[PDB]
């Protein structure tokens, strides 16, 4: 996705998301139907 779309879908920037636990990044992406 674009950085703008990512922020819209996940409610934070990529940089922010990358600070979450790896399993949680995986979970949040799968919950939204993304990889």
């Amino acid at each position: 996705l674009s950085d703008e779309d990512f922020k819209a879908v996940f409610g934070m920037t990529r940089s922010a998301f990358a600070n979450l636990p790896l399993w949680k990044q995986q979970h949040l992406k799968k919950e939204k139907g993304l990889f």
